[PDB]
């Protein structure tokens, strides 16, 4: 039928000269029956021992031939990626009537490169030692074998093709040994599209259910719930007990985790505070005053039913964002005023400290990189931060960063920039030079010496301190280049406690210049 | 009538990922690509070829036409290298033109066992479909073995115009044609149109790009300054200070000794400080040292070209191009649309120059992220090459000295 992918091993290398493992007079016969229809069909074809090759095989009345091509394998030229990504259902598009069709006897249906068969030989021993075995090799894609199922979705899309251009309302979505076929045409006209497809495979040997024989929606796929017209998530059920071991908490979280592309809400914070110290996935943690009020908030909003719609290329994107927490975000990306395409959650802390506006900026990138990876095209965004503060920070930052067209809305808490240092020096403020103490133009100092502390972390102490004794303005010179910049991002949130009291006072204060000069 | 060329000596193929694209570039590349099936310069190809190059579609400027743009870094790095010397001269043009000889390669085919490398896809929307492969027949544009093969028939059909006028310096690089000379600005427009039609009558239809002409004999280096303060507290002094010790890094003939002196004690940032005679005269040489960039600072073709960018804030950004650290071969700056648009515009500003210099484009190190630069370079880029970079934090301390 279709035409041969040339194939090739990998360069230098030469076919597998494996050993057949020895086999039962059983396992002797039952193979002989299935390579006898195999030759019967042309998949495989008996040859000469003049094939030096040879791939082992065995059997596992119930009985099927497995044939072993890990090492013909590591022999055989890569092929281009077989599918890499998948589909998210948001993406695809409402339809009037779907149906799925698995395609059996798949790569049992594609001829394999003349050039390369050889090395697909294999040898089925006699049941008397006297004698020799008989050699195969096959004629069509082995299941198994590296290149088959590229060389198998090749072929489709090539076959499919035509039926394609002649059926432009028809969608057709090949994944794996399925097809999914979809379209508008009503319940009647439809059916008759999908036999006429079943018949244009048959045309080229391949073999599909017919109307009775086939799955019907939803259809459960890769880990959700797909409708003509919705989607959702497959049914997630958070277990009800009173003894949770570390590995309890973590598929628990990790189920929640996988909920918040569509239920909203969903929080992991106090679950995930469990996992702290933990010393054996066995070890079990009694649930905190938190986690049990996180969990029955989850349970609660997993009872009810929540569903996705569908891409309507006719109408835009919107994405809303919002703060759900410190460096918790959450978002939703809708075309239709709350008719949820998707929903998510953002918690990326990039860098050891940040604000608001870095982090909620670097979510509007995630949000955009997706959208354009499930949609195409970039949405609208809805921002809880105003146009002002956002051009603030723009300018101020040494880095270039870009937000496509969004508009403010005024839903709390607004994003925005607690502290600001003043670009000048303030004139009447008192100055504090910083070295573990400080020295003011006012004759004020204060030396301490800490216990267990890293060079960065002293000069955030002495800046620290010097903000603790300081009015309301202060001018601090400092050597630490390191401090300076810290400070100058103006991070409202740190890892580091330290950081975090100094923020502190930097939010208290009317004016603060900071300023740097070399040591020494 | 194909040259076999092959790749360095034990390097395989290219297999670079594609970055997403939006639905309106691919459908632009859909119909490009069509049509250049249709024309038999590409070839859908099957799964037994497992290399790949990203492709994109940026715009024409003042065109309503999209362009492929193939991104053949990786690929050109692991090509055979091939054995004219970059003219010296061309930096020296009043003006130079570029154009976009491209099209001239679409006539000589490709050496058919090194087609497979040439491999590259069209992505398709949430991987609804398997997306479309094709490799090249004839020579790629923007690969590094095109214009080498093609560098033959090039001479040949420039050697006629060549000679004709002498007067004007032509230099191709890539994709392009830098046409220079020092004619009046509107005689040169004049033989450069000229230029365009003696190509038409030879192989492409020809279109200028960046329309305009730059103007090297212009390009003037940005050196280190220094605050020209009327009266100098002792903040200014601090800053001047640090910015002179950053500086005598690269001037060991600079002094703040007398600067410093001026700082004495636990003084009130803002109490303005006379400056004293002494003192005076040592900003004077400072200040005087730094008119002009150090000397002994010779570009080494056998090393790369780094350029670095920085914001300065308000649409503006300096940039240093240099082989080695402290030892800038150049400066300059860039000013104002969006911060990404002009980073861009930049980058394309900067290699285009060193290109005309040097004959070189540079590795350069953005400041930003790079999921961002990703998702919108390709917008407002419109050059037919594509520089190596790399994304890095500058510190605001280096941006604190320049400018
Ligand atoms: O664009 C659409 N619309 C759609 C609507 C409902 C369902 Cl259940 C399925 C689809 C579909 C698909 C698919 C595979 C990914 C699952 C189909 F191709 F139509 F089959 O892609």
């Amino acid at each position: 039928p279709i035409e041969t992918v040339p194939v090739k091993l990998k360069p230098g290398m030469d076919g597998p000269k494996v050993k057949q493992w020895p086999l039962t007079e059983e396992k002797i016969k039952a193979l002989v029956e299935i390579c006898t229809e195999m030759e019967k069909e042309g998949k495989i074809s008996k040859i000469g021992p003049e094939n030096p090759y040879n791939t082992p095989v065995f059997a596992i009345t119930k009985w099927r031939k497995l044939v072993d091509f890990r090492e013909l394998n590591k022999r055989t030229q890569d092929f281009w990626e077989v599918q890499l990504g998948i589909p998210h259902p948001a993406g695809l598009k409402k339809k009037k009537s779907v149906t799925v069709l698995d395609v059996g006897d798949a790569y049992f249906s594609v001829p394999l490169d003349e050039d390369f068969r050889k090395y697909t030989a294999f040898t089925i021993p006699s049941i008397n030692n006297e004698t020799p075995g008989i050699r195969y090799q096959y004629n069509v894609l082995p299941q198994g074998w590296k290149g088959s199922p590229a060389i198998f979705q090749s072929s489709m899309t090539k076959i499919l093709e035509p039926f394609r251009k002649q059926n432009p309302d028809i969608v057709i979505y090949q994944y794996m040994d399925d097809l999914y076929v979809g379209s508008d045409l009503e319940i009647g006209q439809h059916r008759t599209k999908i036999e006429e497809l079943r018949q244009h495979l048959l045309r080229w040997g391949l073999t599909t259910p017919d109307k009775k024989h086939q799955k019907e929606p939803p259809f459960l796929w890769m880990g959700y719930e797909l409708h003509p017209d919705k989607w959702t998530v497959q049914p997630i059920v958070l277990p009800e007990k009173d003894s949770w071991t570390v590995n309890d908490i973590q598929k628990l979280v990790g189920k929640l985790n996988w909920a918040s592309q569509i239920y909203p809400g969903i929080k992991v914070r106090q679950l995930c505070k469990l996992l702290r110290g933990t010393k054996a996935l066995t070890e079990v943690i009694p649930l905190t005053e938190e986690a049990e009020l996180e969990l029955a908030e989850n349970r609660e909003i997993l009872k009810e039913p929540v569903h996705g719609v569908y891409y309507d290329p006719s109408k835009d994107l919107i994405a809303e964002i919002q703060k759900q927490g410190q460096g918790q975000w959450t978002y939703q990306i809708y075309q239709e005023p709350f008719k949820n395409l998707k929903t998510g959650k953002y918690a990326r802390m990039r860098g050891a400290h940040t604000n608001d506006v870095k982090q909620l900026t670097e979510a509007v990138q995630k949000i955009t990189t997706e959208s354009i990876v499930i949609w195409g095209k970039t949405p609208k965004f809805k921002l809880p931060i105003q146009k002002e503060t956002w051009e603030t920070w723009w300018t101020e930052y040494w880095q270039a960063t870009w937000i496509p067209e969004w508009e403010f809305v005024n839903t709390p808490p607004l994003v925005k920039l607690w502290y600001q240092l003043e670009k000048e020096p303030i004139v009447g403020a008192e100055t504090f030079y910083v070295d573990a103490g400080y020295v003011t133009n006012r004759g004020r100092q204060k030396v301490v010496t800490l216990t267990d502390t890293t060079n960065q972390k002293t000069e955030l102490q002495a800046i620290y301190l010097a903000l603790q004794d300081s009015g309301l303005e202060v001018n601090i010179v400092t050597d630490s280049q390191y401090a300076l910049g810290i400070i100058q991002a103006q991070p409202d949130q740190s890892e580091s406690e330290l950081v975090n009291q100094i923020i502190e006072q930097l939010i208290k204060k009317e004016k603060v210049y900071l300023a740097w000069v070399p040591a020494h």
